[PDB]
C-alpha cells in the first residue's frame, strides 16, 4: 500500500505468524500440566499479535484522530493486542515464581489500566490531555515493574530464568512509553514508519524472543 | 418490522428466554459444588444469547457494512454473544473431563481468536479480505475441534456424556463457518432471512439442546 | 467546562484518586495471601473508577444519543467502569464467605448482563425500548441481590462483616436503577447535574466507603 510503514507491518505479521507455528509445533506432545500452561501462553501471545498485525497491515486496525488541527493516523489495533497479550506475558512470570493470587490480580488489573488509558490517550482529540493519559498509563507501568522487582526458596532454575525474563521485560516494556511519546501518538518527533518499525522490533522481541527464552528453560516443567 | 428475518429473531429471542427460565428453575436447590458449576454455565449461556437476540430483534445489534459497492446489513451482536458463550460452552466440556488448566487456556484463547477474527471479517470493507479473516477464524475452529478430539480413567459416566456432547459440538459448530461463507457476510448466495433462520436453529441447538443433554446426565454431580 | 455537572465529576475524580492512594499505601507490607487478595481488589476498584471519572471530566467518556427528538448527553464511561468494578466488588463478597466457584460464575455472569444491558439501554435510540433494557438489567440485579441474600460454620468474623457489607450493597446498588430511571438516561425528571451528583455519592460510597469497611475487619486475614 501507499503507507510507508506497510513493510514493517508485513514483516511483523510474518514474524508473529512464523513464531506462532514454531511454538505450536514445539509444544506438540507436551504432557506435564505445568509445561502445558507455559506452552499455551507463549503460543497464544504471538497468535494474537499475528491477527492484530494483519489487521494493521490490511488497514482495518487504523483510524484517523484529529488533534493539533491535523488528521493523525492512529493504529488502535495495538491496544486490542496488548490488552490481552501483556497480562498473558505477566501471567508467564507469575506462574514461574508461583505468585499469590492477590498479586496476580494486582498485576493484571494495573496492566488493564495501563493499556486502557494508553488507548484513551491514543484516541483523545485534545492534544494536552493525551499526555495526561500517557502519564497515568506510565504510572501503572511503573507499578507493574515495581512489583515484578520488589514483590518476588524456589528452585534455582526458577530464580535464574525469572531474573533473565524479568530484566528482558523491564528493558523492553520501558521503551514503549518512550516510543509512544516521541511518535505519532505523542509529540510526533519521529515519523510513523520509524515508529512502526520500533514497535515491531519491540513486539517480536517481547513475544517471540521472550517465549524462546522461556521455553528453553527447565523451570517450566514440574 | 420490515426485516423479513424478524420472525426468526423473535423466535430465537423467545426460545433463548424460555430456555433460560427453564434452566433457572431446574437448578433451584442444587447444592453439589460441581453440579452448581454446570447449572451456572448452562443457564448463563442462553441468558446471554437471549439479550443478544433481543438486541438484534430491536435493531440495536445491526449495522450496515459497505462492500461490493452495496450496503450490507451485518448483525454484529452475534459476535458479542459468541465471544462469551462459546468459551463458556468449551468450559462445560473441559470441566467434564477435568481438563488441565493449560489446555483450557489454549481453548479459550483459540476461541477468542475465532470470534474476534470472525467479527473483523464481518466488518471488513474490502470484499476479498473478508475471506482471509474467515480462513484464519476457521483455522482457529479446527484447532479447537482437534483438541476436543485428540487431547482428551474417568468414570464411564463422564466419558459417555463427553462423547455425545463432543459429537454435538463438532457437527453444530462446523456449520457456522459454512453459513457465514454462503450468507450475507460472505458470498451472499443465501439471503439474510434464511441465514438468520439457520443461525437460530444452530444457536438454540448449541445452547439449549446442548444444555438439556448436559443437565440430564449424572456426570455433572460429584 | 460549561457542563454544570463538571464539579461532581471533578470531585468524583479526586475522591477516587485519593482513595486509591490511601488503599495503595495501606496495603504496603501485607503478606498474608488472603488479605493480599482483598487489598488488591479494594485498591483496584477505585483506581478504575478514577480513570473513568477522569475521562468523563475531560469529556472523553461522553456521547450524544438521539431520542425523544433530542440530543441526550450520555456518559458511557460509567458502564466501562462498572463492567469491571461491580464484578470485583462481588468477588470481595464471595471470597469472604468462600463462595463455591459455580456461584461466583453465576454472579459475575448476571453482573455482566446487568451492566451490558444497561449500556445497551443507555445507547438505544428508540425511547420505549430503553426501558425494556432497564427492566432486563434490573432483573439481573435482583438475581444478584437474591443470591447475596439467600445463597450464603464460617468464623463469626466473616459472618459479621459479610452481613454489614451485604446490607451496604443492597441499599447502594438498588439506588442505581432508580437514578438511571429518573435521570437523563431514562425519564429525564432529574437534570444531569443532579444525576451526576447522585452517582458520585453512590460510587464513592460503594467503592471507597465499602473498601474502608472491608479493610477495617479481621475477616480478611487467614
Ligand atoms: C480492567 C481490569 C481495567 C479497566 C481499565 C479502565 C479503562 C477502560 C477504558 C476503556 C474505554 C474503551 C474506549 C473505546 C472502547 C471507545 C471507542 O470510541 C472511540 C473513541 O471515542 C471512537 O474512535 C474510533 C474507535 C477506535 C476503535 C477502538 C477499538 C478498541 C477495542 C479494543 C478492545 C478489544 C475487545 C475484543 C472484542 C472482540
Ligand atoms: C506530562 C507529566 C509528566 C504528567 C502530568 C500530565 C499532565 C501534563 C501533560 C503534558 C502536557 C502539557 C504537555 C503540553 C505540551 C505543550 C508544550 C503544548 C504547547 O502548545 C503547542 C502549540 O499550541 C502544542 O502543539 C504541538 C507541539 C508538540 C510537538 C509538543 C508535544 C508536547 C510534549 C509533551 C511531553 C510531556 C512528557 C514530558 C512528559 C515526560 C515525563
Ligand atoms: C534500552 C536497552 C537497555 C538497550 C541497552 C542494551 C542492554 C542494556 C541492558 C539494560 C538492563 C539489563 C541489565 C542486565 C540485567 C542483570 C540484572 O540482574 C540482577 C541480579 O539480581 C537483577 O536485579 C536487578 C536488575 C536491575 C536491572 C534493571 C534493568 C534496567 C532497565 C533499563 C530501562 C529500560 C530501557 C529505557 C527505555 C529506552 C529504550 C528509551
Ligand atoms: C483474546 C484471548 C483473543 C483476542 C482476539 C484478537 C482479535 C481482537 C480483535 C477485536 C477488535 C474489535 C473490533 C471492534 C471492537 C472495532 C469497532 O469498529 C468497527 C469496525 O471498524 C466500526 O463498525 C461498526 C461497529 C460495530 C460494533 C462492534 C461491537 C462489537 C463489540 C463486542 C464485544 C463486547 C464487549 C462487552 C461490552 C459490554
Ligand atoms: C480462502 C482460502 C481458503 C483461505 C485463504 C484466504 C485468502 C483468500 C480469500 C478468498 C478470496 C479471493 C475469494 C475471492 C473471491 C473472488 C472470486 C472475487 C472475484 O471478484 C468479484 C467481482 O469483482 C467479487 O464480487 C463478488 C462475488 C462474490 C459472490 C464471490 C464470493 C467469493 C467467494 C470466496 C470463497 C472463499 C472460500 C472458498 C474459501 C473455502 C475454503
Ligand atoms: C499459507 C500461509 C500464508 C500464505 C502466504 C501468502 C502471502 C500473500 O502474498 C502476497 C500476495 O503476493 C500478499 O499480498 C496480497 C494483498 C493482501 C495481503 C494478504 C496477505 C495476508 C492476508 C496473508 C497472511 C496469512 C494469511 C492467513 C490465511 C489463514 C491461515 C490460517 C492459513
Ligand atoms: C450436518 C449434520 C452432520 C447433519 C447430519 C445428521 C447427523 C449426522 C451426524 C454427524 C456426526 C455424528 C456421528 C455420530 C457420532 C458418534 C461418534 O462417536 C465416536 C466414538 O468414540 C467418537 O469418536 C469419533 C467421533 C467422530 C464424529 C465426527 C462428527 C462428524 C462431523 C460432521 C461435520 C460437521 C457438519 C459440516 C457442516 C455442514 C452442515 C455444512
Ligand atoms: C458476559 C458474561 C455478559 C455479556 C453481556 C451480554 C450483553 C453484551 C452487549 C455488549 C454490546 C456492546 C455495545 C457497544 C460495544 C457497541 C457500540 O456502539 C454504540 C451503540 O451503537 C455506538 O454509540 C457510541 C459508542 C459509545 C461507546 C461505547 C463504549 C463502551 C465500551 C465499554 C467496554 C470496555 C472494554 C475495555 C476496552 C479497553
Ligand atoms: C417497564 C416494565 C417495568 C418492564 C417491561 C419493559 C417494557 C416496557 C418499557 C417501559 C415503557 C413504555 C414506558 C413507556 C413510556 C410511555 C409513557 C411513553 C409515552 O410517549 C411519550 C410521548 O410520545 C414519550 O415521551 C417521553 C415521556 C417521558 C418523560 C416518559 C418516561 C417513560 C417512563 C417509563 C417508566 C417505566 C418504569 C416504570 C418501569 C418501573 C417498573
Ligand atoms: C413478561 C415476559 C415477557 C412478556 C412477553 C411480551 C412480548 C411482547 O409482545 C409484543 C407486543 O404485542 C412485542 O412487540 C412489541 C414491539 C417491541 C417488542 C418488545 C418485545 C420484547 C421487548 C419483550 C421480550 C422480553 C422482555 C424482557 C422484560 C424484562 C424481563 C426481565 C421481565
Ligand atoms: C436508601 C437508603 C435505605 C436510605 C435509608 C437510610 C438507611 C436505611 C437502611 C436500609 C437497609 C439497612 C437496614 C439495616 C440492615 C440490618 C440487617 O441485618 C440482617 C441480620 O441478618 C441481615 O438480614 C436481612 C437484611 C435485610 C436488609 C435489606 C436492606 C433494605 C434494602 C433497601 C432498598 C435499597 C434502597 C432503594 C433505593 C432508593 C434509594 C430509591
Ligand atoms: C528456532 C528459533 C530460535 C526461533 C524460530 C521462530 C521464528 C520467528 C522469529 C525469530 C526472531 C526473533 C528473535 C528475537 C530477537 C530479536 C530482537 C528480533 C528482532 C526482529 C527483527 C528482524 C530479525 C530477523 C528475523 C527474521 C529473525
Ligand atoms: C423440557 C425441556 C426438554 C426443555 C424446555 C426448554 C424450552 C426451550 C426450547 C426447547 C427446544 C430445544 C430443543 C433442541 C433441539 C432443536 C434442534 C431445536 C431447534 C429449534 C427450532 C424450533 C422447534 C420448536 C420449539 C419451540 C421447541
Ligand atoms: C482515612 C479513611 C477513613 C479514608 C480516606 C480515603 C479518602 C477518600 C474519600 C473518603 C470518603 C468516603 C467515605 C464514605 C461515605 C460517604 C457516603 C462518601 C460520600 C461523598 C461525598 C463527599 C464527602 C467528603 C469527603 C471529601 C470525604
Ligand atoms: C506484546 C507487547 C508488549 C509487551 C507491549 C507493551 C506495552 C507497554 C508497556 C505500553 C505502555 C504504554 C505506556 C506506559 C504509556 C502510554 C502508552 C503505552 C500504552 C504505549
Ligand atoms: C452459541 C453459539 C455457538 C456455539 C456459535 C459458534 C460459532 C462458531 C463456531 C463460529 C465460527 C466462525 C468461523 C469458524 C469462520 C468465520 C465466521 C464464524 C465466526 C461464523
Ligand atoms: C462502583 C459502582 C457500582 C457498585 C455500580 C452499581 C451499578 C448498578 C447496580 C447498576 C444497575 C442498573 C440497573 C439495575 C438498571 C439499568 C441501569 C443500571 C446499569 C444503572
Amino acid at each position: 500500500t501507499g503507507r510507508p510503514e506497510w513493510i514493517w507491518l508485513a514483516l511483523g505479521t510474518a514474524l508473529m505468524g512464523l513464531g506462532t507455528l514454531y511454538f505450536l509445533v514445539k509444544g506438540m506432545g507436551v504432557s506435564d500440566p505445568d509445561a502445558k500452561k507455559f506452552y499455551a501462553i507463549v503460543t497464544l501471545v504471538p497468535a494474537i499479535a499475528f491477527t492484530m498485525y494483519l489487521s494493521m497491515l490490511l488497514g482495518y486496525g487504523l483510524t484517523m484522530v484529529p488533534f493539533g488541527g491535523e488528521q493523525n493516523p492512529i493504529y488502535w489495533a495495538r491496544y486490542a493486542d496488548w490488552l490481552f497479550t501483556t497480562p498473558l506475558l505477566l501471567l508467564d512470570l507469575a506462574l514461574l515464581v508461583d505468585a499469590d493470587q492477590g498479586t496476580i490480580l494486582a498485576l493484571v488489573g494495573a496492566d488493564g489500566i495501563m493499556i486502557g488509558t494508553g488507548l484513551v490517550g491514543a484516541l483523545t482529540k485534545v492534544y494536552s490531555y493525551r499526555f495526561v493519559w500517557w502519564a497515568i498509563s506510565t504510572a501503572a507501568m511503573l507499578y507493574i515493574l515495581y512489583v515484578l522487582f520488589f514483590g518476588f526458596s524456589m528452585r534455582p532454575e526458577v530464580a535464574s530464568t525469572f531474573k533473565v525474563l524479568r530484566n528482558v521485560t523491564v528493558v523492553l516494556w520501558s521503551a514503549y512509553p518512550v516510543v509512544w511519546l516521541i511518535g505519532s501518538e505523542g509529540a510526533g518527533i519521529v515519523p510513523l514508519n520509524i515508529e512502526t518499525l520500533l514497535f515491531m522490533v519491540l513486539d517480536v522481541s517481547a513475544k517471540v524472543g521472550f517465549g524462546l527464552i522461556l521455553l528453553r528453560s527447565r523451570a517450566i516443567f514440574g
